[PDB]
């Protein structure tokens, strides 16, 4: 009955706090200090948490969920019935945990070396090469080398990973791991909804793609860019060509309206990783949102250790299920890109702090996209020329329609280009998980989607043994990706809603919500719900309506769409890549 059910969830919450806190501690210790010992302690703590998950999950399944009145209780129990990997038999669970460890370790310690020269790590060395080199061959060296070293090394693990994650999913009542991941949205129409949103961003993406392609043609040469074909994947300023704003210098709409070198500005003005996170902290509190506790400053890892010791650099935000202990682990570089990343990560921290008083079972985003969006929303305001000038990182850019188009381009290179990338990652993984793509076809099907959605081609033909997906963090780390597609759509809906609540008029892209208590209150009420209600309720609290919608993002970028159509038309661009079979000749 009802009494036994609420007693069970009370017990689950107390015991889970302790066990998850211990697990998080050991996971943190490994991530911030990769050694045999920390690896050993982590794999053992995996047994402890799996023990706990099994005890409570087993009990939870004995409840017939739909004989239960209270919906919150009903919700916690159905959630605890999913054992995740702890559903696996002992032998397989051991193997699965080791596979995950080996994949994440392989990715985070991989280096690319010059023969009898220096070896480069992904962060910051290879990231910098991809961002700043303008030499075709040097970009290719980094692009291919990273795949050769990280991607190829992951392949040995992946088929067994897929087998075991699917097995766990079936043991929890799903048909495969991709089914399990999609269920996080509790939205039957999810796939159709995402396809519709993607299609809505097509006019903008194709126009951006055509314009950038033309600019690359100008720089890298006619013999290396097909004006009617896909773009070589190593030329977009980013290892995965997922965000393109590092090639802003190659594509600036009005070079007569230069922008201040923001990296130079931050360096000269003595900016440090600590200052970057303090600025993000200030933006959150300016909205009437929560400051990070003193403990955050004590315990976080805000730059790469110089100890020589090895870490997982890929940025992350950590809840220790204390209601007290929250940490970021980021190998912060002093530049504008990492200032934005800091805001992204501080977004997750804010969410942790807002829902800290809920049962741990409900300590999640309304959906995973909500958790990813919070930090990015504030970052949209931080990124405005007006705000950056206030931080002394840009000079006065206001008024000028030239600076205005330039700013919109700078934003589109990231926000619009990322749409097809974020969409395709889990299109690939869902089909791996459902058995549509086998290990024979992993890489070929990845490039088929790279072509279909982003209109990119690999600069060097792929060969047997390549596994380019393994060269992207989220693949060996088994972190779902569709959350980021959702985030990019909804963060603009949030921006639009918060801006109108803040009383801002005129073009959406001119909005800066700094210090708006009205905007802060909307975000806080939504975040406080955690995972306690269907996500459309949190959507409603922020935006006044319950749907995901591209209209806000389209509205933000409307002036750029008009500019790009006019520009592309006057140059006679053919939108898309009708010569889709094109690959580099040399
Ligand atoms: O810490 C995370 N998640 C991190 C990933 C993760 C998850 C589990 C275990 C380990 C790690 P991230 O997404 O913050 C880590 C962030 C890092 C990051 C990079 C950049 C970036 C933007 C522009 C140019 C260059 C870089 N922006 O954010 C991430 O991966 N982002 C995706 C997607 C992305 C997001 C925002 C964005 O602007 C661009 C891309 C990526 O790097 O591919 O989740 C915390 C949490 C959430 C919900 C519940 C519990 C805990
Ligand atoms: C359904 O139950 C929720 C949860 O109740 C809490 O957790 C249970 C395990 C048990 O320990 C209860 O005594 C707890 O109150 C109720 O939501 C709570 O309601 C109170 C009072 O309004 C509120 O202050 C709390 O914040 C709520 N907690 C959560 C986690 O939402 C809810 O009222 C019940 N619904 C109905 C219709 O009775
Ligand atoms: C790294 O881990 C080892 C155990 O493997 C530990 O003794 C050492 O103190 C750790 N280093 C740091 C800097 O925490
Ligand atoms: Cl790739
Ligand atoms: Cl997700
Ligand atoms: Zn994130």
């Amino acid at each position: 009955d009802e009494a036994e059910a609420s007693k069970f969830v009370e017990e689950y919450d107390r015991t889970s706090q302790v066990v998850w806190n211990e697990y998080a501690e050991a996971n943190w210790n490994y991530n911030t200090n990769i050694t045999t010992e920390t690896s050993k302690i982590l794999l053992q703590k995996n047994m402890q948490i799996a023990n706990h998950t099994l005890k409570y999950g087993t009990q939870a399944r004995k409840f017939d969920v739909n004989q239960l009145q209270n919906t919150t209780i009903k919700r916690i129990i159905k959630k605890v019935q999913d054992l995740e990997r702890a559903a696996l038999p002992a032998q397989e669970l051991e193997e699965y945990n080791k596979i995950l460890l080996d994949m994440e370790t392989t990715y985070s310690v991989a280096t690319v070396c010059h023969p009898n020269g220096s070896c480069l790590q992904l962060e910051p060395d290879l990231t910098n090469v991809m961002a700043t080199s303008r030499k075709y061959e040097d970009l290719l060296w980094a692009w291919e080398g990273w795949r050769d070293k990280a991607g190829r090394a992951i392949l040995q693990f992946y088929p067994k990973y897929v087998e075991l994650i699917n097995q766990a999913a079936r043991l929890n009542g799903y048909v495969d791991a991709g089914d399990s991941w999609r269920s996080m949205y509790e939205t039957p129409s999810l796939e159709q909804d995402l396809e519709r949103l993607f299609q809505e961003l097509q006019p903008l993406y194709l126009n951006l793609h055509a314009y950038v392609r033309r600019a690359l043609h100008r720089h890298y040469g006619a013999q290396h860019i097909n004006l009617e074909g896909p773009i070589p994947a190593h030329l977009l300023g980013n290892m995965w060509a997922q965000t393109w704003s590092n090639i802003y210098d190659l594509v600036v709409p009005f070079p007569s309206a230069p922008s201040m070198d923001t990296t130079e500005a931050m360096l000269k003005q003595g900016w440090t990783p600590r200052r970057m996170f303090k600025e993000a902290d200030d933006f959150f509190t300016s909205l009437g949102l929560l400051p990070v506790p003193p403990e955050f400053w004590n315990k976080s890892m805000l730059e790469k250790p110089t100890d020589g010791r090895e870490v997982v650099c890929h940025a992350s935000a950590w809840d220790f299920y204390n209601g007290k202990d929250f940490r970021i682990k980021q190998c912060t570089t002093v530049n504008l890109e990492d200032l934005v990343v800091a805001h992204h990560e501080m977004g997750h921290i804010q969410y942790f702090m807002q829902y800290k008083d809920l049962p741990v079972a409900l300590r999640e985003g309304a959906n995973p996209g909500f958790h990813e969006a919070i930090g990015d929303v504030l970052a949209l305001s931080v990124s405005t020329p007006k705000h950056l000038h206030s931080l002394n990182l840009l000079s006065s850019e206001g008024g000028s329609d030239e600076h205005d188009i330039n700013f919109l381009m700078k934003m589109a290179l990231d926000k619009i280009a990322f749409i097809p990338f974020s969409y395709l990652v889990d299109q690939w993984r869902w089909r791996v998980f459902d058995g549509s793509i086998t290990k024979e076809n992993y890489n070929q099907e990845w490039w088929s989607l790279r072509l279909k959605y982003q209109g990119l081609c690999p600069p060097v033909p792929r060969t047997q043994g390549d596994f380019d997906p393994g060269a992207k963090f989220h693949i060996p780390s088994s972190v779902p990706y569709i959350r980021y597609f959702v985030s990019f759509i909804i963060q603009f809906q949030f921006h639009e809603a918060l801006c109108q609540a803040a009383g801002h008029t005129g073009p959406l892209h001119k909005c800066d919500i700094y210090q708006s208590k009205e905007a802060g209150q909307r975000l806080a009420t939504a975040m406080k719900l955690g995972f306690s209600r269907p996500w459309p309720e949190a959507m409603q609290l922020i935006t006044g309506q319950p749907n995901m919608s591209a209209s806000a993002m389209l509205s933000y970028f409307k002036p750029l769409l008009d500019w790009l159509r006019t520009e592309n038309e006057l140059h006679g661009e053919k939108l898309g890549w009708p010569q889709y079979n094109w690959t580099p000749n040399s």
